[PDB]
């Protein structure tokens, strides 16, 4: 109203017929840290019509980038879906979140740990110079059904590690680890199952989750966060907050509603 920034979409891609991205205009007021989330969606009958949405662009890029699913009744996304080129949005203007690297103990590795759309939030952190001047290491994990769902894949594995800027930190610090369940691909499996085996561990080359090193953020769906949850308690390590650092941080990438 007041309480939203309007913004044009510059550019729109659909990964699968449930998955799409898309860019936009950037408000010279706007500021967020990474991993925050915002209010975004439309004006509809003159009222907004907004859900909450993590930031997936870089902190200080010159426009804003949303990595959306597609919910055929959902009253957001079944429009939202519909997106040209030229239309606008709304977002809001007082970022929020957990995602926060103050909310963690300092330490060596930071596992960024997601499902499905619950990459979005990474997308910003792993643009973030501060993230690998904080962590000798950062790996995303990015667990999905279909290989196709793997969203930014090329982009992560290919293009980021050219980046002037982020370019030869990402080559020497990011560790990529998509994984899919339901197709064949050379990385199968839930990041539940995986860290349960051994098998992360080894896959990437580092060392279990020790309490000295470790540090975790963890989006995605409700269920794989109850249960990572459980995990990562029972290996001894605690969540953060803004009051007491700690180990883990955990956002929602969806509520079942
Ligand atoms: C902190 C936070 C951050 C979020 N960030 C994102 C984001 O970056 N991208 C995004 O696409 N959504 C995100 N969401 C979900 C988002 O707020 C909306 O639910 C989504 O825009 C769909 O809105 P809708 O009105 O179409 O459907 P809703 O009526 O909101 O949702 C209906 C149902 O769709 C399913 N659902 C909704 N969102 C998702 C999803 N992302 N992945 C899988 N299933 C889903 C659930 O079954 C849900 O009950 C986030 C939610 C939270 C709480
Ligand atoms: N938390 C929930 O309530 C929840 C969870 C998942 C799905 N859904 C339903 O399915 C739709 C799509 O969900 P989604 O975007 O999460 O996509 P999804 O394609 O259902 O799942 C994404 C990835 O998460 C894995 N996963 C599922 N449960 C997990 C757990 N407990 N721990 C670790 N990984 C786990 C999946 O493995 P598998 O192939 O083995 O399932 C898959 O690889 C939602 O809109 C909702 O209707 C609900």
């Amino acid at each position: 109203s007041s309480n939203f920034n309007q913004e044009t979409v510059t550019d729109i891609h659909h990964w699968t017929d449930t998955l799409f991205s898309f860019r936009t205009t950037r408000d010279p007021g706007f500021r967020f840290q990474s991993g925050q989330f915002i209010m975004m969606g439309l004006e509809v009958n003159g009222k907004p019509l907004t859900r909450a949405y993590s930031i997936a662009s870089s902190l200080y890029e010159d426009g804003l980038e949303f990595f959306s699913i597609k919910v055929p009744n959902g009253p957001l996304t079944s429009k939202l879906q519909h997106l040209k080129k030229g239309d606008q949005i709304i977002v809001s203007k007082k970022p929020v979140g957990t995602l926060l690297y103050d909310n963690l103990k300092p330490g060596k590795h930071l596992w960024l740990l997601s499902t499905g759309t619950g990459l979005a939030p990474f997308l910003s952190i792993i643009r973030d110079l501060e993230v690998y001047e904080r962590f000798e290491k950062v790996i995303l994990v990015h667990g999905v059904r279909q290989v196709a769902e793997l969203a930014y894949t090329d982009f992560i594995s290919n293009e980021l590690p050219q980046d002037e800027f982020l370019g030869e930190m990402v080559k020497n610090q990011l560790i990529y680890y998509p994984t899919v369940t339901r197709e064949p691909y050379k990385t199968r499996g839930r990041l539940t199952d995986l860290i349960r085996s051994g098998q992360l561990f080894k896959d990437v080359g580092l060392p279990e989750f020790n309490h000295e090193d470790d540090r975790m953020m963890l989006c995605g769906s409700p269920e794989m966060l109850a249960e990572t949850k459980q995990i990562l308690e029972e290996r001894g390590f605690t969540e953060g907050s803004q009051s007491e650092p700690g180990e883990f941080v955990i956002e929602k990438a969806f509520v079942e509603k």
